[PDB]
């Protein structure tokens, strides 16, 4: 029923995506590469030291501090959720397969009992009041890019300078782009201005993943990933097979000599693709000014920083519902990019502009490599980008895309099953625009915070409230999805945006506090998703710029944990057994050597000044950019330090492309 069309890195359609130069053509051909990551510097995720450490710490905090969660997955006592066994991890090691990317996921949505479109007149008119509410009065910012990042196809290229002329060369020729896919022209638009092609499949690790002890065995069990494999992927499941990935680490003993201890696997592998960066810089243009709206305007919904600033919303609350979505991305619809496209063009934006970003949406994809002697293979023609993948993550505002959904699922939710009496107020554009500000301001009785796939939903005291205990009620029994349009469950040990809702014997919101997740900082620093990057010398350029600068904010971050001082001494004891050195003295050390290394890319920042003027969200920050991509925002971090990370095109270059885009 309509495979995906797939071609060889030999065919013309793939040549075509790669650009006569070395970045390019390695990247078409990258064989699978795997080895141990450098934790820091001068250690390897594998020395036998730090797997002995790993070992003792995992089995001694799980031993100690078993899970506190209640029957409701509410966090109470320790605040601890699951056992400490996913930091035994072979760090830099992959399952093997990866997953080939499903092509369509018209059949799993249909197959999971979702709705292929918006079920009644009322859920169609509040997806399309979020497009008018997210995209009205926009201000026009500088495109911000991220140093070190790449321009994938066809380019590939990591230079600053030659991705600021390729963004503003993008914004003076994304309108005649924009008219040629009008015209079905896509290979001219993408041979004259680079905008199409495909993505750039990448696989990134996901450093720790669920590890459970076999009581009657004393063996270790790695949670099963289901993959796809080649034929699986471009029938959207009709044919080939979806199987369990291999995170059986004892290969590595065979195939490289590294000792492998008992109970340690390979890390679970997700796929990430990369945009071709001529097409995202128009939409990029488009999606911080609508991020700095809902930022503002809908701060209460939308902007959260500080464990602190979510306590204040969630205590007025007498209900909080912590909901989980099922693999958003993969189950993310078509029919809504279909549907923000038509709202769009209603609102008057440029057809150009709306062409190119339902085109980001419909894009082929180039397979990389899943497995050894696997990948090289582009799925789907980019003559004619009609690929139905979900929500790519490479795309310019797959944050938006993806918050844009949820926000009205949630809020469907609540109305269904708790706010009959709120429909009546629903009753046309106007009126939906009308309730949807309301409600995203904290100003009904029904309210969330939200995140993409995050959330917490609020009921106050009121005709919605009984409704809302019912929801949560249905939620614990998980017998019926209480949502058409994604697969809902309760998140088990309940925690928004890396933060856990600790209640009280009350088990209210009111007497509950937000704390940091101390499994959070244990991944964090034992087993980081990247290595240190040594070789790279311009430290704002690498996955981790400043490791050592995290220890800093450390209490800041955990220190509200109910057991943080237990685990910094359980940390020092193991340390200390495995390598017979202070792990404090050495974090001490690391934090000196990274802050005076840090003056040297602050213009602010004076031979050896101090971290006085920095927040602790700069620090983690420093530490790990890859916040910014998912936990907070651009006006989250000082200035001087956002500059540190990023660079930007004029203001001037932006207003002008902005005042062409948008109706007014
Ligand atoms: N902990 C962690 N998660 C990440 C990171 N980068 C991306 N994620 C994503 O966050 C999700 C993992 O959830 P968890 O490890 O259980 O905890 P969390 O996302 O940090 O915070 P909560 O969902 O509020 O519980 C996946 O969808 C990941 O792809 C990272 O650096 N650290
Ligand atoms: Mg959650």
């Amino acid at each position: 029923p309509r495979r995906a069309p797939a071609f060889p890195l030999s065919d013309i359609k793939a040549q075509m995506l790669f650009a006569n130069n070395i970045k390019a053509q390695q990247a078409s051909k990258r064989s699978f590469k795997e080895g141990a990551i450098e934790t820091y510097e001068g250690l390897l995720s594998v020395d036998p030291r730090f797997l002995s450490f790993k070992n003792e710490l995992s089995r001694y905090l799980t031993d100690h501090f078993p899970a506190n969660v209640d029957e409701y997955g509410r966090v109470y006592g320790n605040g601890v959720r699951t056992n400490f066994f996913g930091m035994r991890h072979m760090n830099g090691f992959p399952m093997i397969p990866a997953t080939w990317p499903l092509a369509s996921n018209l059949k799993k949505r249909a197959d999971a009992d979702l709705a292929d479109g918006p079920v009644s007149e009322r859920d169609n008119l509040l997806f399309r009041a979020a497009v008018r509410l997210m995209f009205s009065d926009l201000e026009p910012v500088p495109l911000k890019i991220r140093k070190g990042s790449s321009t994938c196809i066809p380019y590939f290229s990591n230079d600053m300078g030659t991705k600021i002329e390729i963004a503003e060369r993008a914004l003076e020729k994304a309108e005649e782009a924009g008219n040629l896919m009008l015209q079905g022209k896509f290979d001219d638009a993408y041979q004259l201005h680079q905008m199409g092609g495909a993505y750039y499949v990448v696989y990134r690790a996901q450093s720790t993943d669920a590890i459970t002890l076999d009581p009657k065995t004393g063996k270790f069990v790695s949670k099963d990933r289901m993959v796809a494999d080649f034929e699986y992927a471009v029938t959207g499941g009709e044919q080939g097979s979806l199987f369990a990935a291999s995170k059986d680490a004892s290969r590595l003993k065979e195939q490289y000599g590294i000792d492998v201890p008992d109970g340690f696997f390979c890390e679970r592998r997700r796929t990430a693709m990369g945009g071709p960066f001529a097409l995202n810089a128009p939409i990029m243009a488009v999606a911080q000014p609508v991020r700095n709206k809902i930022y503002s305007k809908y701060a209460y919904t939308f902007h959260h920083t500080t464990r602190l600033n979510k306590e204040e919303k969630v205590k007025e609350w007498s209900l909080c519902v912590a909901t989980d979505v099922s693999d958003h991305d993969t189950f993310w619809p078509g029919w809504l990019r279909d549907l923000i496209c038509d709202e769009l063009l209603n609102m008057g934006y440029a057809p150009w502009w709306v062409k190119l970003f339902e085109t980001s949406l419909k894009l082929p994809v180039y397979v990389g490599a899943p497995a050894p002697e696997q990948g090289h293979t582009l799925l789907g023609d980019p003559s004619n980008p009609d690929l139905e993948v979900g929500l790519s993550s490479g795309q310019g505002a797959t944050d938006l895309m993806g918050t844009l959904l949820m926000s009205i699922t949630y809020l469907v939710m609540q109305l269904d099953h708790t706010a009959p009496h709120l429909n009546s107020r629903i009753k046309d554009m106007p009126s939906a625009c009308r309730f949807l500000d309301s409600y995203w301001q904290g100003h009904e009785e029904i309210r969330q915070i939200s995140k993409s796939d995050d959330a917490m939903l609020g009921w106050t005291k009121g005709r919605a409230l009984v409704g809302g205990h019912r929801l949560f009620e249905m939620l614990k029994e998980g017998k019926v999805n209480p949502s058409p349009y994604m697969k809902i469950s309760y998140e088990h040990g309940g925690a928004f945006l890396g933060d856990i809702l600790l209640y009280d014997s009350r088990r209210e919101p009111g007497s509950a506090i937000f704390v940091g997740n101390i499994n959070s900082m244990l991944n964090n620093q034992f087993s980081p998703e990247y290595g240190v990057q040594s070789g790279v010398r311009d430290r704002s350029k690498r996955k981790r710029p400043f490791p050592g600068l995290a220890w800093a904010s450390m209490k800041d971050t955990y220190g509200a944990c109910p057991i943080y001082s237990d685990v910094l001494e359980a940390i020092e004891r193991c340390w200390w057994n495995a390598f017979g050195e202070s792990y404090r003295a050495y974090r001490e050390d690391m934090l000196k050597r990274d802050t005076l290394e840090l003056s040297r890319y602050v213009a602010s920042m004076a031979r050896q000044a101090g971290l006085a003027e920095l927040t602790p969200i700069d620090l983690e920050v420093l530490a790990d950019p890859n916040k910014l991509q998912y936990k907070w925002t651009e006006a989250d971090v000082s200035a001087n330090i956002h500059e540190v990370l990023m660079h930007g095109v004029s203001v001037e270059k932006t207003e002008r492309f902005l005042r062409s885009v948008m109706p007014r």
